[PDB]
């Protein structure tokens, strides 16, 4: 409340500490479906079902750019490619398991470096 502030949290690191995530989720040898948008010319029903589409370049330029106000809506984005993958993939796909692969793998970056 007014004047009663909890400990400040150090944030001064994030957007160094996010560009390195990202590197890391860019690098992966299963990044290849989200590392450019996905084609709403070419690909069938895309374009009405995912309301929000994101992809791992739009991420980065965001980033870049100073469009994350802080951590968190950074991570509610990685999470939206994660999501809209899921949504329109199977499971038993080759997209599909990347996407999960990829899930998994951002989590754990995640965790350990900022929980
Ligand atoms: C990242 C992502 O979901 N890409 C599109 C998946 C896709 C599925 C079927 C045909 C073409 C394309």
């Amino acid at each position: 409340s007014m004047s009663v502030k909890k400990p400040k949290r150090d944030d001064s690191k994030d957007l160094a500490l996010c560009s390195m995530i990202l590197t890391e989720m860019e690098t992966h040898e299963d990044a290849w479906p989200f590392l450019l948008p996905v084609n709403l010319k070419l690909v069938p029903g895309y374009k009405k079902v995912i309301k929000k589409p994101m992809d791992f370049s739009t991420i980065r330029e965001k980033l870049s750019s100073g469009q994350y106000p802080n951590l968190e809506t950074f991570a509610l984005d990685v999470r939206l490619v994660f999501d809209n993958c899921e949504t329109f993939n199977e499971d038993d796909s080759d997209i599909g398991r990347a996407g999960h692969n990829m899930r998994k793998y951002f989590e754990k970056k995640w965790t350990d470096t900022f929980k």
